[PDB]
């Protein structure tokens, strides 16, 4: 005796497609790859339960190709598998709401996640693909476990991997609408002469090299390949934030001069992260940690301030 369910494939969870399945065969003899909520159900026959559900599988036709691109922004053949396999384990981390903000507990090596989501939600940036942004206003109200492991999948890691903020932060940027922001940068050498630079997207955004957005306006000492130093300054910016990066170093974040900070203590391989907020006073959120002070001091890798328009007087 054959006996049918009914059940729903989908490769982006709003667009679903009947499928009736045979139950003495695997999932996987029927759709390949088949996940339930993240559960890879690839070698499992269809249980009585699963009438209705739906079922995430591959593009294997044009249809389905056309969703996922759409969705997705991406065309790798590994990325449902990344992105259902992390799920399984966002699905249990812990959203608390800290200061206002949806933070994450700590849990296999997540900090990084951690800060990052706290900063995104302390910057003006709009996602463009429809899965950020529908995870991300879920995230924004508490519902964090998609857009945590969808950022693990689009920067290709695996929960429990330490990442580095900085890199994060650039992966989300790249698949965010930031085509109106612009920067000019002057280079000046005294055996070279000027040299001014002009950077679009997110390269106008992100800087590597000094922590302080007053310095970059002053000037920053960098090589030349004269093998004398030159002077970098910021000739003028177009964004709503600008993200200042460096090596950790003791840094002292004052009350008021900027919007959030990355700080980082431990080794290149092996550390932890934790977000610094600048509000009515500085408050440090630690995962679900929460801990204030008037003055700070610490490693910080990363600044957040706020922009709109800035030229420079230095002519
Ligand atoms: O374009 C490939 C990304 C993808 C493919 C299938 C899914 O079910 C989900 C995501
Ligand atoms: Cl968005
Ligand atoms: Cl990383
Ligand atoms: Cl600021
Ligand atoms: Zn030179």
């Amino acid at each position: 005796e054959v006996r049918t369910i009914k059940v729903f494939t989908t490769v982006d969870n709003i667009n679903l497609h009947t499928q009736v399945v045979d139950m003495s065969m695997t999932y996987g003899q029927q759709f390949g790859p088949t996940y339930l909520d993240g559960a890879d159900v690839t070698k499992i026959k269809p249980h009585n339960s699963h009438e209705g559900k739906t079922f995430y599988v591959l593009p294997n036709d044009d249809t389905l190709r056309v969703e996922a691109f759409e969705y997705y922004h991406t065309t790798d053949p590994s990325f449902l598998g990344r992105y259902m396999s992390a799920l399984n384990h966002t699905k249990k981390w812990k959203y608390p709401q800290v200061n206002g903000l949806t933070s994450i507990k700590w849990a296999d090596n997540n900090c990084y996640l951690a800060t990052a989501l706290l900063t995104l939600q302390q910057i003006e940036l709009k996602f463009n693909p429809p899965a950020l942004q529908d995870a991300y206003y879920r995230a924004r109200a508490g519902e964090a476990a998609n857009f945590c492991a969808l950022i693990l999948a689009y920067c290709n890691k695996t929960v429990g991997e330490l990442g580095d903020v900085r890199e994060t932060m650039s992966y989300l940027f790249q698949h965010a609408n930031l085509d109106s922001c612009k920067r000019v940068l002057n280079v000046v050498c005294k055996t070279c002469g000027q040299q001014q630079t002009t950077l679009k997207g997110v390269e106008a955004v992100m800087y590597m090299g000094t922590l302080s957005y007053e310095q970059f306006k002053k000037g920053v000492q960098i090589p030349c390949t004269c093998g004398k130093q030159a002077t970098k300054y910021l000739v003028q910016q177009e964004s709503p934030f600008v993200m200042m990066s460096a090596p950790p170093a003791q840094y002292e974040l004052k009350h008021g001069t900027f919007t959030c900070a990355s700080e980082y203590t431990g080794n290149y391989q092996c550390g932890h992260y934790k977000h610094i907020t600048s509000k009515e006073t500085l408050y440090c959120i630690d995962g679900a940690l929460l801990t204030k002070s008037s003055e700070y001091k610490g490693p910080i890798t990363d600044v957040f301030y706020k922009e709109n328009s800035y030229t420079t007087t230095i002519k």
